[PDB]
Formats: structure tokens, C-alpha cells, sequence
């Protein structure tokens, strides 16, 4: 009767190439069959462990991920997106409820450092940071809906991220 769940570790749905992602399956097992079945898009993959680890993500790792065990039925789809760029604005989801926490992160490419970071909403500055820190909105309002992106300096390069559209619902 219980359904399995796929968790992303770290919580970000959108990753950049070369990033590490661990997809966890939460299900029930019986001593006879200890394996886990993983599904990429609609196709069965080779991983039989509790957690599927992607050491260095490629564009081919994008898509829907599902999992099931012998005692847990097929899980709901979990989407993973892989981008190529100097910067990326990450969030746990793109749809939030009102009074819900929003954790945004301005993530730069592997082995690169970022400074003079600016988080923007609808073309306007929300928060500036001299050094790379995350952007936290503990309680989301209806004023928090819109187009977000982050801009910063990777050494000398003035680079901006692609747009993420955040939707805020009431119920």
C-alpha cells in the first residue's frame, strides 16, 4: 500500500554540469529482496542501491527520476535539470505556498569563485552581498512572486544567470 519517495541531496532541482547530485529512494524492504529499482524518464537503469549517485552531472542526466522497492509501489516523478553556464539560480521548487520558506542560492561553476553578488526580482535589486551567500526569505508573501536571477563577478567576468519564475499560491 505505501508509495516510495525520491529526495534530492542537495535539495536543488536545477544543477550545473560537473555538479554532484544524490537521488535517494525512501522505501520498505524484506530480507529476501534488498534491491531498489531506478527509472530515468521511463527507462530502467543499472543502479540497484538505495541512493543513486551522479558524481559529475551531464546534460544527459536531465529528466524525470522514479524509484520502487518490493514493498513500495512506484514513486511520483522528481525532475532534474542540468545547465551549462557560469552562474545558476537554484531553488528547491518553483511553486511555493504563502508563509512558506524560500531558499535561493547563486551557484557558480565547479572550482570557480563568485563575488559582488546581487539577487534580483522583476529587474529590481532585492539583496546585495560582497561575498557569495545564499538568499533567505523565511516567510513568503504574494509580493515574492516573479522573475528571479542573480548577477555577479567570476574574477573579472560580469555574468548573469538565466531566469527562474517563482509562483506563490495562497492555499
Amino acid at each position: 500500500l505505501p508509495k516510495a519517495v525520491v529526495f534530492l541531496e542537495p535539495q536543488w532541482y536545477s544543477v550545473l554540469e560537473k555538479d554532484s547530485v544524490t537521488l535517494k529512494c525512501q522505501g520498505a524492504y524484506s530480507p529476501e529482496d534488498n534491491s531498489t529499482q531506478w527509472f530515468h524518464n521511463e527507462s530502467l537503469i543499472s543502479s540497484q542501491a538505495s541512493s543513486y549517485f551522479i558524481d559529475a552531472a551531464t546534460v544527459n542526466d536531465s529528466g524525470e527520476y522514479r524509484c520502487q522497492t518490493n514493498l513500495s509501489t512506484l514513486s511520483d516523478p522528481v525532475q532534474l535539470e542540468v545547465h551549462i553556464g557560469w552562474l545558476l539560480l537554484q531553488a528547491p521548487r518553483w511553486v511555493f505556498k504563502e508563509e512558506d520558506p524560500i531558499h535561493l542560492r547563486c551557484h557558480s561553476w565547479k572550482n570557480t569563485a563568485l563575488h559582488k553578488v546581487t539577487y534580483l526580482q522583476n529587474g529590481k535589486d532585492r539583496k546585495y552581498f560582497h561575498h557569495n551567500s545564499d538568499f533567505h526569505i523565511p516567510k513568503a508573501t504574494l509580493k515574492d512572486s516573479g522573475s528571479y536571477f542573480c548577477r555577479g563577478l567570476v574574477g573579472s567576468k560580469n555574468v548573469s544567470s538565466e531566469t527562474v519564475n517563482i509562483t506563490i499560491t495562497q492555499g
